[PDB]
């Protein structure tokens, strides 16, 4: 394999592959002559703090008696770069021994790699042998599945939590309207499909969908940004590691793009390639996902024992030293430099996460180890329940102790692999702060996502601790579209999302009184809609009403009337003995004075809200009092050109036998109109038979024409003072009355035909009863 | 490597994958013992004829002395199994020469593999060592990274093409709502992500999107087809290979659902797995995309001449020879079958197509050799142009010529890769018919893609040969909701895609005459909806038209007082001499006459459509007018009680006082009232100053208030024939026909309102003129 390695001579051996550099040197092979080892470029001091957590982690185990007692655990560990192919030259060193027997000391177990991509290209040779994998970071479903990769193992939980809680936080600060950009490996893929699909069973409209790497070119990662600035949403979803997204942060940097909420993945959430002061002004405020924390007691103290002299099994020493003091073994250095003067991730960590992940994987090997070296004859997990002899152990058994692995922490937590060897754990939720003493970025816990609990209560947000875009305490905005108020409904923007709508505000007569609603509500049958359409009132009902002052005259007048003909004919009863009241015959001048308080008292009808009797008593009853009036005068009329009372009951008899004959065949009956106005319905009458009306105005009709003409013919005639004339008056003032108000007596529907059917009685009553008594009341005085 | 095999001696070794087995045996370990080898399990006849293309390819190349004369090519091919692992194990069986240099002949090429995750996995491993890898089917866009895969080229096209090829042959047939379902593995994932963004590209809707495998449990296989029956969607895209389509194929068989349209990738649109008839009532007339077929000359023959025995160097012939006749070397079979009596993919192909590509990646190798050995010393492309040795070449240097390979087929095409290794072609779109003589399913060609074209004319499909389930020739209905009609609009469904909209009617007054139409056009000020609200048509105008007939009747009765008040004129004229003319005023006869003539002008004014002159000159002529005669009755009856001039032209003078007061203040003008009735415009005039009206109408009735009275006064006096009580009469018939249709003079408006105007303003002209004349007429008679 490659010569820098931390090599330990022992019993059993564990493979390592770690990241002691971000990447390669970036340059494409001519193929003009031999191609050389590519070179690894970056340093990655948490690369190698990962390293030394995995041999602390050996060298503890070897230190205790307790665990694998008189056995020895020996290591080999490669640079991988973040790189498949050293990860393979890694790997295929792991498996020399394999490879002899299938087509240098026996790997029993390999611990890594950090990316899924490398995991999976280390997996699929590893899972060939049986040679377990215990992964410390690479968290890609696609390793879940078992088939494929047989051998391998996690310490780090799956991505599919993590990019739920990525949609539940969306859906917390209730924004619908978010990009997505992912990482193009097997990492980003997979998680940014899962919260795809999260995503849209939330209803959240995402604007775009982006893939970047280390190795975008120029024209590709122009191309994300320009996407970026063309959106409108300020919520992106990144899912990739912090070497992925370097050039794209580095690019949205220089051309100063601000204002946009950064959801971080757990791969770059604590990267230093990116949390960086001078990206503050593009990166600040990202709320991210992190591990849970773990403690490993004197780990530190490890950590500040490295020495290039001393550390001679482990070989990546020698460039830490170099990279950490600028110092060759650039100035010449002796070796006497303080880890604790320079400021690099290190030794100035937080917390361990990752480092822990990489510590239960070596304890996690070791327990599986013990299980195999205390193994009771009769108890195994293998045929007939036998168990391996630890001194000759092979990888396949010792991945299937793993598989049935169940030990306690140095924390008391219970480590157990499933299935498909994942290791379930919480998240907690950072937020990327500006450290005011020191100016670098501070990540602050501000929630946490707890994995054990039932769907919608797995998420908490203390969003008082959250600082939007480093500085702001108000939560952006990140809708497609303002909420329509009240008042108004939403209308489809072709060729776009749901999320995106027009407001429209709502149609005469519906009313839409909830904010963001679909369709506007139609009003009842009886309502109509507000003035904005918030909500709706009940109709105004129109009739005419005896409050209302118009009414309160039309009933003055007609109880004036009443008066005025009480008045005459008490004056006939207590002066009937004068010759003027003789003259004229009494019986007959009662029953008219009868007939016009009938009259008055069916213009009263008329007023008032319209009721089905009200509406079946109002025409018959001036019909048949008017009818009597004008017989009265008729006859009255024929003694002055018994029997008298004979032709009057005959009339009137004729009026009821139309008014008993239309009620019993159709009523009049009160409707309530709605197509006169939207705002108001009119309460009015019904007809009912509409020639019976005819009847009814035609027979009153000819009975005046009769007592005109009969009035006429003897109009010069001086008996009982001139009667004849006063009556041909009062008969032709029937008559104005009737012709004047033709045209309000339909279609002006409302309390206005009412008003004039009204006003059209009083004034035909007060012209008969003048004409017949005020001449005679005159002569009396 | 594996013990089966198929190995030739050459000078130049070529390594061979094939997937000579449809897969694995299901034989999931539990590690109780040590596991050996997986063995595969179901025969595949179609990759054996492309083993033997490999061979047959090969074995020209020997033969031909113009193509690598003197040297020898050798082919070591083992079976894959469509498996990682062991396609890993003859990976590393491909690099053992290397990996002795790293940490049996040496491999300077490698033809395969199929699969594209099995391709990447054994890249990744060639790339370590620069070996070139020519794939014959993998075509995922994964693989064109060249980052991640140094030495990777392919005869196969890239997957991006034919995903936009499925999005245009979903626009082709207006679908917008269609289903997904892809490979769990790196071919059916980037596909149907390239499909899933063309789709969104175009506005197609995607109902829901699964993953399967052929490992897929029958929970997983259930929740798919569940999720399938759940789905009003029936064009499902699957961008599967048959293996991996197969259970989820079974199951929907077992269930028996039809009407679906599938939408088939090359991997799966000819696979005899999923073409079967006892499936054709599931996966009839499916529509899939095939490659370009190519030829190869005498490859049939060679095919033919398989024989376990004469196939010495290929060692998979003996297990092809016991699955297609069933026997052993079970019955014990002799050797001398005939491969022609067998139906298997073997012999029974319509066209090559993998086939041609695994042709091809052998003729590209053999080129690049070539180029290797024809190289000029001053003109090659390694360090100062030399030239590789072909008796010492490596397989860097093989990989360098194949990026620079650029040679002629034997169809004469250009066969060249691009900077990504990939080979651009043509694709061929094709139905699944039954065949009516055998009942098998027959490839039916029914287009084409052009990938040569621009977009939008590279598809190219005649409906005509496409059979729908099948059976069916009518183009099936796969869209979320039914269009919305002309007269209606698109309203949102919550919680649903664009696709999926609700259809809900104009509004009154808004007209949508396009289907599909997202909102309600409004319609311009002088236009309304129609009732289907298809389109609107113009407002009707409403006014008193002379053509009307109640105008015609208005008219008639107008030019009938003219031709009265002439008639009576004339007689005074031609009489004046008689003692009844001499006895009134001669002259204000003539003046009242001529007054009453521009009373009936000033009625006629009344009907009409309004203009802004005429509302100005209607209400002042008829004043004026009235004034006049109003004032010529006053001084007749002052006579009757020079001056008399004097006294009627100072009442005319102040009412032309006021009208030109008024005129110059605030004019009359027409307006058209569109608040009435929303259908109906209501032409009408608008009086400017209504207290200059009330001024005038004042005047009027204070002048014919004052003449009353002056008439009441001298009623009974006999003088001019009893003419002031005629006089009394006609001032009491002006005050009644005015008071008559008082309610009629506002509210009702549009032509109600000057109908009643022009009958009102001949009623008190008829009258005056009657009471004036008549007597005087009829004493003349
Ligand atoms: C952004 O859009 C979302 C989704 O439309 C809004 O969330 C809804 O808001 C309404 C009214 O506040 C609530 O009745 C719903 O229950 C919310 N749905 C959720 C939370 O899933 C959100 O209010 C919008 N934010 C804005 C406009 O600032
Ligand atoms: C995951 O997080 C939850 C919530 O923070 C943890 O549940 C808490 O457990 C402590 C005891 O250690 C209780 O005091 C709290 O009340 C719990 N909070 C809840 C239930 O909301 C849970 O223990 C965490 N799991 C792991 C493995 O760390
Ligand atoms: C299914 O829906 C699609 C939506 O695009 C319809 O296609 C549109 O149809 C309208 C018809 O007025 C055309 O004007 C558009 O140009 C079409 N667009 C596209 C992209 O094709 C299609 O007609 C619908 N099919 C039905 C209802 O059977
Ligand atoms: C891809 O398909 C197109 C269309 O079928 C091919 O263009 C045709 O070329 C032939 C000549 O070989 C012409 O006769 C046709 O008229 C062309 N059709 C067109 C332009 O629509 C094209 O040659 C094909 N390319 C390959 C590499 O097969
Ligand atoms: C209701 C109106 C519009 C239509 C019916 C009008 C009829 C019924 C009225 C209106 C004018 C009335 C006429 C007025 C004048 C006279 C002349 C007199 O010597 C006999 C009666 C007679 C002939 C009246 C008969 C009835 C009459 C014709
Ligand atoms: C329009 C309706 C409601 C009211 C009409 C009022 C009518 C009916 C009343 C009011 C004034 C009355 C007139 C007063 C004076 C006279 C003069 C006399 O020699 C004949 C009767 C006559 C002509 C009366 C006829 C009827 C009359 C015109
Ligand atoms: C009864 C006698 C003494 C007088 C008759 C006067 C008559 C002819 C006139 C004078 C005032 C007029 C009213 C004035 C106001 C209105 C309100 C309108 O929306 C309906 C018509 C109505 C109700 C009119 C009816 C007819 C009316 C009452
Ligand atoms: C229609 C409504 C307004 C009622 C109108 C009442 C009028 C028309 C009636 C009631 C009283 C009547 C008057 C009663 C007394 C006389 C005296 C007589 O020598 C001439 C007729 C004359 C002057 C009548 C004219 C008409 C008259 C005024
Ligand atoms: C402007 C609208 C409301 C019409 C107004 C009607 C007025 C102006 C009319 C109608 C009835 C008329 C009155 C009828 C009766 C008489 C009594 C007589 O001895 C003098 C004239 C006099 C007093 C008239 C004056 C004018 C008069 C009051
Ligand atoms: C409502 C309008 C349009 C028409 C009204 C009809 C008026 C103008 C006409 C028609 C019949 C006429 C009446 C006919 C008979 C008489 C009796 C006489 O001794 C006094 C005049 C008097 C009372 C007339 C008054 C005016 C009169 C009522
Ligand atoms: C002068 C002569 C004609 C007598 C006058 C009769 C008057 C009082 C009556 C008889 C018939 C009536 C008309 C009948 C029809 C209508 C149509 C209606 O939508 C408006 C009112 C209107 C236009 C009426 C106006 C008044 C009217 C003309
Ligand atoms: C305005 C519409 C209704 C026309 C009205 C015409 C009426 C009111 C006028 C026109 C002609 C007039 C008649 C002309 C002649 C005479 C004869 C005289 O000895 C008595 C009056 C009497 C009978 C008049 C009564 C009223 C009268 C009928
Ligand atoms: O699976 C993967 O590729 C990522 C790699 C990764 C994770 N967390 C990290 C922290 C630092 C560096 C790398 C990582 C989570 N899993
Ligand atoms: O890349 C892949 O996985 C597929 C595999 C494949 C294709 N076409 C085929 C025909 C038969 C069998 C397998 C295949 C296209 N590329
Ligand atoms: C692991 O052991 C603990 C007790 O030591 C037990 O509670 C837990 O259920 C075990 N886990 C499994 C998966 O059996
Ligand atoms: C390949 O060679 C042919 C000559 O047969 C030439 O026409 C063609 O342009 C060449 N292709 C490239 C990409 O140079
Ligand atoms: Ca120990
Ligand atoms: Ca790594
Ligand atoms: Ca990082
Ligand atoms: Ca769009
Ligand atoms: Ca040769
Ligand atoms: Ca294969
Ligand atoms: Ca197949
Ligand atoms: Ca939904």
């Amino acid at each position: 394999g490659p010569d820098q390695r931390a090599q330990k001579k022992g019993d059993i051996i564990l493979g390592g592959l770690f990241p002691i550099h971000f990447g390669v040197a970036a340059k494409d092979q001519d193929l003009k002559s031999r191609p050389e080892s590519v070179e690894c470029i970056r340093y990655n001091f948490r690369g190698f703090r990962w390293l030394q957590a995995m041999i602390f982690a050996i060298e503890e185990i070897n230190s205790s008696p307790a665990l694998l007692p008189n056995l020895t655990l020996g290591y080999r560990i490669f640079d991988t770069c973040n790189t498949v192919s050293k990860a393979l030259e890694a790997t295929l060193s792991f498996v020399a021994q394999n490879k002899i027997d299938s087509l240098i000391p026996s790997t029993i177990a390999v611990v890594g790699a950090t990316g899924s991509g490398v995991s999976t290209a280390v997996a699929n040779l590893l899972g060939l042998f049986y040679i377990p994998q215990v992964s410390y970071a690479s968290s890609s479903r696609l390793l879940s599945n078992k088939n494929q990769f047989k051998s391998f193992l996690r310490t780090i939980p799956n991505d599919e939590h993590q990019a739920t809680a990525m949609a539940d936080i969306i859906e917390y600060f209730r924004w619908n309207w978010v990009g997505t950009i992912a990482a193009d490996d097997d990492y980003g893929r997979p998680g940014i499909e899962k919260f795809r699909e999260e995503a849209e069973e939330r209803d959240i409209c995402i604007d775009f969908s982006e893939l970047i790497s280390q190795y975008s070119d120029e024209e590709e990662i122009q191309h994300v940004v320009e996407v970026i600035q063309n959106s409108t949403a300020k919520v992106i979803v990144v899912f990739s590691s912090g070497p992925d997204l370097e050039p794209l942060i580095k690019e949205i940097v220089r051309r100063n793009i601000t204002g946009k909420i950064w959801l971080a993945s757990e791969a770059w959430a604590s990267s230093s390639l990116i949390a960086m002061p001078q990206y503050f002004h593009v990166v600040g405020g990202t709320i991210g996902f992190a591990l849970k924390a773990g403690q490993i007691p004197g780990f530190r103290e490890f950590l500040k024992k490295v020495h290039p002299r001393k550390s001679v099994h482990n070989g990546f020493a020698k460039e830490f030293w170099e990279e950490t003091f600028n110092c060759h073994l650039r100035p010449l250095c002796t070796g006497d430099e303080n880890i604790s003067s320079v400021e690099t991730p290190y030794i100035d960590y937080t917390h361990l996460r990752i480092s822990y992940n990489v510590y239960l994987a070596v304890y996690s090997i070791a327990h599986a180890l013990q299980d195999i070296y205390t193994c009771l004859p009769g108890r195994g997990l293998f045929t007939n329940g036998s168990c391996a002899d630890i001194k000759k152990v092979e990888a396949w058994q010792v991945l299937k102790h793993l598989r049935h692995l169940n030990f306690t922490n140095n924390m008391g937590e219970q480590v157990t692999f499933d299935e498909c060897g994942d290791l379930v754990g919480n998240y907690s939720i950072i937020n990327w702060h500006l450290s005011p003493e020191d100016g670098s970025i501070v990540f602050k816990e501000v929630g946490y996502y707890n994995v054990y609990a039932k769907k919608g209560e797995r998420l908490f947000i203390n969003e008082e601790k959250i600082l939007w875009s480093g500085f702001s305490r108000e939560v952006p905005f990140s809708n497609c579209s303002r909420d329509c108020l009240a008042g108004t409904r939403k209308g489809i923007i072709e060729g776009e999302p749901t999320c995106c709508f027009e407001c429209v505000e709502c149609p005469d007569g519906e009313y839409s009184d909830e904010t963001d609603a679909s369709a506007c509500n139609k009003c009842p049958d009886d309502f109509w809609s507000n003035e904005n359409h918030t909500s709706c009132i009940a109709k105004e009902i129109e009739f005419l009403s005896w409050t209302e002052p118009f009414g309160i005259a039309l009933t003055l007048f007609a109880v004036l009337g009443i008066f005025l003909t009480a008045f005459v004919l008490g004056v006939f009863i207590k002066f009937r003995n004068t010759p003027i009241v003789k003259a004229t015959n009494r019986e007959l001048s009662y029953l008219l004075l009868f007939s016009l308080l009938c009259c008055f008292s069916s213009s009263l009808f008329f007023i008032g809200e319209p009721q089905d009797w009200t509406c079946r008593l109002r025409q018959p009853a001036f019909g048949i009092s008017f009818v009597l009036c004008i017989s009265c005068i008729l006859v009255k009329t024929n003694r002055v050109l018994n029997l008298q009372f004979l032709l009057v009951f005959l009339c009137t008899f004729m009026q009821i036998v139309i008014c008993v004959i239309w009620l019993y065949t159709a009523p009049p009956s009160s409707y309530r109109n709605q197509e006169l106005e939207d705002e108001i319905i009119f309460i009015t009458c019904h007809e009912g038979s509409l020639m019976a009306l005819g009847f009814l105005i035609g027979y009153t009709c000819l009975l005046a024409a009769i007592c005109f003409f009969f009035a006429f013919k003897s109009r010069k005639l001086p008996e009982n003072f001139n009667e004849a004339k006063f009556i041909t008056f009062s008969m032709l003032i029937f008559f104005i009355v009737w012709i004047s108000f033709i045209p309000a007596y339909a279609s002006t529907y409302g309390k206005f035909v009412s008003a004039v059917e009204v006003i059209a009685i009083l004034a035909a009553s007060f012209g008969l009863l003048a004409c017949i008594f005020f001449n005679k009341i005159y002569i009396i005085l």
